Parts: structure tokens; C-alpha cells; sequence
């Protein structure tokens, strides 16, 4: 079996094992900041530099995943708390859209709302243009920003969030389930098909966007993720 | 909305948190032993002694939740290395089933491996009786130690692994994640529906057995759980 | 070390996390409503179903705990505002003694105010049988409604309270700080040994009671606890 | 009664609210940095600007005070994780002291470990020359960083740690507890006449320090305070 393992307790804008998109930078505790809380239509992305190899085209197999990570979301005087954090998954060549309006489209689509990811979003404001629920929500994104599904949620400022993701390939489940700071848990779970809407070779990362009006502090505190592979 | 949380790194006797059952001790270091090296058809059985309400007659609402474990099995002198444990849910009244064989049953189910309980098993001997895989598996329980679906896993002695599991109750999907000590994950997902084969009120835990020539050390070392329903 | 740790932002009947004691009622909103506004010598309690291990005869360690608190009480139409609502700690067997006649009992004791139970009381009636202050107050009580020390307060009807108490077990302390509406705190110490006033095994709750002349709303609206006992 | 209150959720370089002493920084996220990683024998700390009259001349009475804070330390590669950071309570006038070492003097002591301060340490390396105890540990401080009492505690590297303070006037109580990570609370109370051992005006506040090897991350996240004097 073929498996990518790895474990990030602090990051250091340094390192070789990620990538660095955008207005993205490394604070001195080691957290991650995705957006620039003095720059218009903000956006920031990190990825794990490594492409990893989700699905075989020689044996048909599609690899399963456990993945954890924690971030924290603040607002920011004046400043409308806008507009989220999404961890996605995209081909290795993926750049930010060229010249994204950051904001709905959380940085991995363009205006429309259109791309080329799947992916977990922890949105904090409503995008009638992306038909968004009215209230905070975490969603499951395939190729769009208007979610396949969403989940009623509750973005608190300055909150350190858990989150653990289990893709099971023989189901093509995604799970999701995230740890709130006042102890609740809200799950979301999805069948979503890696092989028919993205490449063998995947990148994995975090990204994040402002408009003019809407800006807040983006955080990735930490990072555990192992793969597996059948090559059998 | 109803949450019930705990984390347990450490266990104690006599900690009213906790039931229980069978041939369970407490080791000095605080691992949970579940069955006893020295009788036949041994069981051993650990409950939240609180029960939880994973769903309402009134609303119709099912409870999601969270759990991450850790155990060990380590095989011992002249005996088979047998039978494995298993995490339930069970109603809050679950007991030892009388006169329990112990063996296959894994301490849940009688001698035609009948019971009323849903489980994720992790069992390290192929009973023919209950219809096992071949070799060592993870396994989805609903009412039967006869799995609804089973992965090949393996059992390595002395071995300390890690369990995540998710229940979204939307898709009423049960997903496992399992990190083996060679670094590669095994998961596991199945649709139960939690709401037509449990009642309103169950008990979390686990359980372990062994048979007169199948023994082996069963040990718990960590524990913690979140589960969220939605109240009127 | 062995934790116990809650948190409840809202209260809802059926939870079987809360032991419902006399004529408690859960309203619309969340709140817990200890006493009924229409009935003679009312006595509501509400406790955590789960005993809690506050010390061991095996190691002779005590707990330390932090809880905080918010509650309510509104005077109502014709009816002398009383009598008040207490925190308190009692064996896990603890019921409202037979034959209360509420009032200046709080629901924990007898007729000459004595009872098995240690408490924090927000005392709104001067009851001159069991010598209270003159005015409000903040009360211990140590197996007695005759406080072992008050300090000066002011119940405001229809202002929600926050408090918050530590419990220290190495200098037997019992802290607690008051939270008013207008933003003063009022604070109350003493030393209390748990161990000799206590069973190893409590239940923690709060309790409310009224009189035929003295009534008014008595409501919890939130509460978090957590407990540590080191497993020496 | 005299009431001084306030709360900080971020905090902002341009914000006359905080005195900024030394090596202190504000990272962008709001989170204040109290030492400075590339710097020898560094020391930073902040005060809340406005005076507190925690005592009266005039009446004799003293303030009883409640306060809450989050705080964050860091390992940084290379360094030995040091020195921790120390909530204190000094003279408004209260500086750096003049030539400071760093490292065990916690930034509010001269090199023998003498000062005019009452403070809760969260020290995390072993001073021989200030008795320290063998690990990480919640200390009492009454002008000595060779504290007047000290609890076994362990800092978590990139945990966030929650405190809350008691004051008790009348009993002269200083009561401390802490919540780890792990959930498991870390309580100490010691008796600490602030009447004699401080002034009638004092600033409060915190500070961290650092030496040529021993240097870490010192973030403070949140601060909530209510002070309250009767004037009768
Ligand atoms: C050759 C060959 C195969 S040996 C099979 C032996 O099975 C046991 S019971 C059996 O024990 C197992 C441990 O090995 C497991 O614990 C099973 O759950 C339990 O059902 C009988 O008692 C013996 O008579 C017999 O030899
Ligand atoms: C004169 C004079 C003073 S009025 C005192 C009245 O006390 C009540 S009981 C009393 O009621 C109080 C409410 O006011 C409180 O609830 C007390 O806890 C409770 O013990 C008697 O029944 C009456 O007969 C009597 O007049
Ligand atoms: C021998 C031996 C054991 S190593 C001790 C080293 O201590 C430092 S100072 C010391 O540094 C510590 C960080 O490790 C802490 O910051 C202390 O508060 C600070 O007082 C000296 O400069 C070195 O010469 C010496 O090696
Ligand atoms: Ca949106
Ligand atoms: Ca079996
Ligand atoms: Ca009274
Ligand atoms: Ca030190
Ligand atoms: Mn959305
Ligand atoms: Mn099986
Ligand atoms: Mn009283
Ligand atoms: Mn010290």
C-alpha cells in the first residue's frame, strides 16, 4: 500500500513541504494568517507541497483519508466578518483564479462561483449570488461555491475550532465533524465521487478571502493528514 | 440543543463516570484491562454510565457525534491470541448476555450471535459460525456479531492504534477511521439507521472476551466523545 | 487525574443528564423555573445525575473544581419576593426532606434549618429562626441554613447574575464572586473541608423554595462545571 | 461602590487602554507577543493604563477583584522552552527593572529575584537560585520570584490555557484556577495582604522574559477584569 503522512504542530513561512499562495503569511507563534486585513479583495492559500496520488488509473483503486486540523476566525474593527475558510483539494498545477474578487468565492473560484476543487467551507457571510444559507454554514463543494449541501453553524470570534475528516473510498463517503468552543458538534457527510471529478494527483491546502467591506483574521493553527492507497 | 461530552486519558476505579461489567480491572497505569488472563468465556464490558439521547419521539431529531479511542491487544504464553474488542451502543439497561459463551460473541450477542446493539468490532479470530473474514478485521455490527460489512485489518501484538469515528445523522452514516503502527489507515462506512434500531436512550462503551484455549490482554488507554441533538 | 466537566447554555426536559426534584418545570426558552408560583410551600431542585467522586478514603486526595453559573429571580404580583435560590453539594441519595415546609429551608434542610448538604445561598428574606442579616445576601452553609458567614447583597428583580466559585482543595477554600446587573462584584471565602463534611460520592444541584406569602421567579439559565482529582 | 471594569477580546497597537513596556509586540491577529524570539535576556509587558485604587485611605476598605485571561505558550526550535509569563499587580509608577537579566526573574525582579509586585506565575523552567520547584508550575508571588507558594502544572506547547482569579477582601484569599488543554483544572490559593504588601493606586498586568538559550513564544489572547471598593 502506497501512504503520505504528515504532522503539523506550528508552520515556518521557511519550509520546503508547503506552499505559499497569495497574501499569505507566517506568524511568529507559527499559526498560518490566509488573508491581508489591509489589502481589498484579500486572498490567501497554503498547500501541502507534495502531490498525493488519490486514485490509480492502471488499478482503478481510489485512496481513503483521515485528516484533522484547527483554525481560528476574529473579527476586526469596523470590518464586516467576511468571508470564510475552505480546505480543499484541486489539481497540482491549482493557482488562485486569475483576478479573483476574493469574498463568496473563498478563493478557489471565479465570479460565477465556478472552479475546479473539492472541498469542506466554514462561511461566515450570505451570498445570495451563491445561493448560501441564510445563516453561517459548513459545506461540501464540488467544483462550486453553491454547496452540494450545507449545515447550520456558528462562527465565534477568536474560537479555536476542531475539525476531523474521514473520506472512506469503497462508500465515497466524505465525513466531516467539527468541535465548537462551547462544546456542541456539527457534522456534515456527502458522497462524493474523487475519481470522476478530480485528477490522480491532487494537491491538499487551506484557503481563505476578503472584499472591500468584508475582512476578519483567517487562522490554521495545526495539520495531521495520512492516506492510504491500495496498490494491490 | 443537548450535548454530552467527556475525555478520559486515564481511567480509575471506583470513578462513578464509569460501569463496570464482567472481568474489567484498572491497571495501576490507568489502562483499562477488560478480560481476565486466567477464566474461561471471559467477558469484559466498560459504560458511560450516563445514558445519552440520540434521538426524540417528540421532534424526530437523531443525535450526531464524534468519539476517538485508543486500545491495545498483546498476546500472551500458550494461548491463542483471541477474541478482540469491540465499541457498542446498546439500550441503557444492556447487560452481559446471560450465560455468555464469551468467544465470538465478543461479549455482546448470544450463542447464535443474536443481540441488540451497534457496533464496530475489531476482531482477531475467524469464527465460521458468525460468518468472519478469512483474517483479522474491522467490522460494522448491527444486531449480529455476523458484520453488515467488514475491511481486512491486522492485529499486531503490543501495538497501540487509534480509532476516529463519525455519526452524521442526516445521511445516517457510521464512518470509522483505524491508524495501524505500519502508518497506513483502514476505514470503514455504513448507512445505520440509529433511529429504527436503537431507543431514545443508549449506553456507549466496550467489550471484550476471550474462550477456554483463545486469550489474549484487551486494554482501553484513552477515551472521548461528543454528541449534539437537536431540541425544540 | 480523574475530570468531570458540563456545560449547559440552555436546560430541556427528558435530558438525562438533570434529575428533576418537586415542582420544577423547564420553560420554552431553556430556563429552569424552580418553584410553582401557584402552589403553598414550593420546593424545586435540579441536579447533575451523575455522581461526582469529590474525594478518595483509598489516596485521602480532594477535587478542585471551578463552576460559574447564571440565574434569575422577578418578583411578582401581591407576593413578598422569596425565598431564594442555593448551590449546593449532597450525598448522591439526596432528596427534598420530607415534610418541607420551603421557605427559609431553601428545599435543603428541616424545620430548625439543618440538613446534609454544603451550599452557596442567595438569600432575598430575612429569617430572623435561622438568624439571617438583616438585608440580601450571599450565604455559606455548611449542613445548616444558618450560614457559617453572609456577606451584604442585592437581589434585583427580573437582573440575570453570573457567578462563578473555586473550590481549592489543597487550603480547603471555597471562593465565590457575584456579578450584579449594574457591573459590581460581590465576593465570599471560606475554608470548608469537603472531606469531613461530605461522602466521597455527591450530587451537585441548585434548589429553590417559597412560602404561602413569600413567592417569586426562581431561574437557572446556564450552567458549567469542572472537577479534577488527582489519582495518586 | 467603585467599580472599575472592562473587556478585551483583541488588543490593538494604537489603543491609549494599554501601557506597552520593552520587547512587547501586537501581532495581527490581536494576540499580544510579550517576548522578543531574537533578542538576549528579552523582556516585555502590559499594564492596563488606568490606575486601580484597589484600597482606601480614607475608609480603610479593600477592593475584592474577579478576573479571566487566555494565554498561549509556544516552543521555538533550537531554544529551551523559557521563562513563562507572570500576571502581576504593582505600584502604577512600575517599570522594567533597570539592567534586567531575563530568563527566572520573569521580567518584575532584579538578579537576586527581589521586587515590589504580588503576582500568578506560569513558570516554565527550574531556577535553583529562586528555589524553583523540579517542573513546570502556578506559583504565588509576594515581591520574589522565589514564591510564597507553588502547584505542579504542565505547559503544552501551542495549548491555549484559560485562568480565572479570585480576590476575597475581607478573607484576603487569592484564588487561582487553570484549565489545561487535557480539560483537568490546576487550582492554588494563598492568603496575600494587598492592603500591606501595595499601594492605593496599582496597575495590573502581565510580563514575560527570556535568556540567551531560553527563549519560547509568550502570547496573551484575552483579558476580562471587574474590581469592585465600597466607598460606605
Ligand atoms: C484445528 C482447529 C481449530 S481449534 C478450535 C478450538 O475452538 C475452541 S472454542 C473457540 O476458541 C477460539 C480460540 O482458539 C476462539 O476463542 C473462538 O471464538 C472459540 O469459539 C474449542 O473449545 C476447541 O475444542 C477447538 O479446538
Ligand atoms: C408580623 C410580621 C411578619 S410577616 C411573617 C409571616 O411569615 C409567614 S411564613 C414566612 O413567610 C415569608 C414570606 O413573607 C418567608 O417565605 C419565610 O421564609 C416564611 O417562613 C407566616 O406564615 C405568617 O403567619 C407571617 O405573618
Ligand atoms: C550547566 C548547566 C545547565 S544549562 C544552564 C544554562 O543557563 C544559562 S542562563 C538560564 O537559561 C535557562 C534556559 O536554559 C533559563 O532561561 C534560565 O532562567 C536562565 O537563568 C547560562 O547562560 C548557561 O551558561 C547555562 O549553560
Ligand atoms: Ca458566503
Ligand atoms: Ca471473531
Ligand atoms: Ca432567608
Ligand atoms: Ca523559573
Ligand atoms: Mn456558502
Ligand atoms: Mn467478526
Ligand atoms: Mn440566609
Ligand atoms: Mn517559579
Amino acid at each position: 500500500a502506497e501512504t503520505v503522512s504528515f504532522n503539523f504542530n506550528s508552520f515556518s513561512e521557511g519550509n520546503p513541504a508547503i506552499n505559499f499562495q497569495g497574501d499569505v503569511t507566517v506568524l511568529s507563534n507559527g499559526n498560518i494568517q490566509l488573508t491581508n486585513l489591509n489589502k481589498v479583495n484579500s486572498v490567501g492559500r497554503v498547500l501541502y507541497a507534495m502531490p498525493v496520488r488519490i486514485w490509480s488509473s492502471a488499478t482503478g483503486n481510489v485512496a481513503s483519508f483521515l485528516t484533522s486540523f484547527s483554525f481560528e476566525m476574529k473579527d476586526i474593527k469596523d470590518y464586516d466578518p467576511a468571508d470564510g475558510i475552505i480546505f480543499f483539494i484541486a489539481p497540482e498545477d491549482t493557482q488562485i483564479p486569475a483576478g479573483s474578487i476574493g469574498g463568496g468565492t473563498l478563493g478557489v473560484s471565479d465570479t460565477k462561483g465556478a472552479g475546479h476543487f473539492v472541498g469542506v467551507e466554514f462561511d461566515t457571510y450570505s451570498n445570495s449570488e451563491y445561493n448560501d444559507p441564510p445563516t453561517d454554514h459548513v459545506g461540501i463543494d464540488v467544483n462550486s461555491v453553491d454547496s452540494v449541501k450545507t449545515v447550520p453553524w456558528n462562527s465565534v470570534s477568536g474560537a479555536v475550532v476542531k475539525v476531523t475528516v474521514i473520506y472512506d473510498s469503497s462508500t465515497k463517503t466524505l465525513s466531516v465533524a467539527v468541535t465548537n468552543d462551547n462544546g456542541d458538534i456539527t457534522t456534515i457527510a456527502q458522497v462524493v465521487d474523487l475519481k470522476a471529478k478530480l485528477p490522480e494527483r491532487v494537491k491538499f491546502g487551506f484557503s481563505a478571502s476578503g472584499s472591500l467591506g468584508g475582512r476578519q483574521i483567517h487562522l490554521i493553527r495545526s495539520w495531521s493528514f495520512t492516506s492510504t492507497l491500495i496498490t494491490t
